[PDB]
């Protein structure tokens, strides 16, 4: 959710979008 480093969540798709923090 925020702009961290590690993602908060994964898709069924590539890559997440959001990160930690």
């Amino acid at each position: 959710g925020g702009a961290g480093h590690v993602p908060e969540y994964f898709v069924r798709g590539d890559f997440p979008i959001s990160f930690y923090g």
